[PDB]
């Protein structure tokens, strides 16, 4: 009965390094067919996405716009440090919060307990 | 045709639409190998990309990014009618301007008349 997080990310070792900290307290599913998103979602029923929105063959920003139109669990973004995002974007992008690469787990932990409730 | 635009987008009936009305004025390349857009606009040297941002399979907002580490060139987006997108977000993700589809192809030449000045 542990909260479910859904992780859309194609670098492996970040995932492999999410599912070994998280996995503790969640149950942990990242994307197995980047074609396959919504179906996916359907089928796990996460009650949180990590969006990263940095993956060059899968559109974040398009994707979270479009989940947006069924769902209304939180979506925190994964950013880039290069990249400059705020609060203001995040909301309006369609999403609940962001972390920026690299990022700390402590950090990461304290946003999901805050925002699981 | 002396103006080189090059432009990023899979449907294959506005490419075969925006070159053949731009094939007057300028030198128009549209993607080759989604793998390798970045190297055929390195190839290509455009003086202006159109950078369709609601592909879903390649990340218009991250190539954008990775192409301002590079180049000054102006980049005009192409969104979508129904998404969300204004110049705030345009600017703010390296964009000089935007066009949504569906579009008037005299509003696309105006625009393209007046960065390329």
């Amino acid at each position: 009965e542990q909260g479910k997080i859904y992780i859309v990310e194609d670098d492996m070792t970040i995932v492999s390094l999410l599912k070994d900290h998280l996995s503790a307290s969640y149950h942990v599913s990242s994307v197995s067919n980047f074609r396959d998103v919504k179906q996916e979602i359907i089928a796990f029923q996460p009650d949180l996405i990590l969006m990263d929105i940095t993956l060059p063959y899968f559109n974040g920003f398009y994707w979270t716009a479009e989940l947006r139109k069924f769902l209304t669990i939180p979506i925190i973004f994964i950013s880039s440090s290069n990249d400059e995002m705020d609060m203001v974007m995040a909301l309006n992008m369609g999403g609940d919060d962001f972390i920026s690469k690299p990022f700390s787990l402590a950090v990461l932990d304290a946003k999901l307990t805050a925002i699981l409730r």
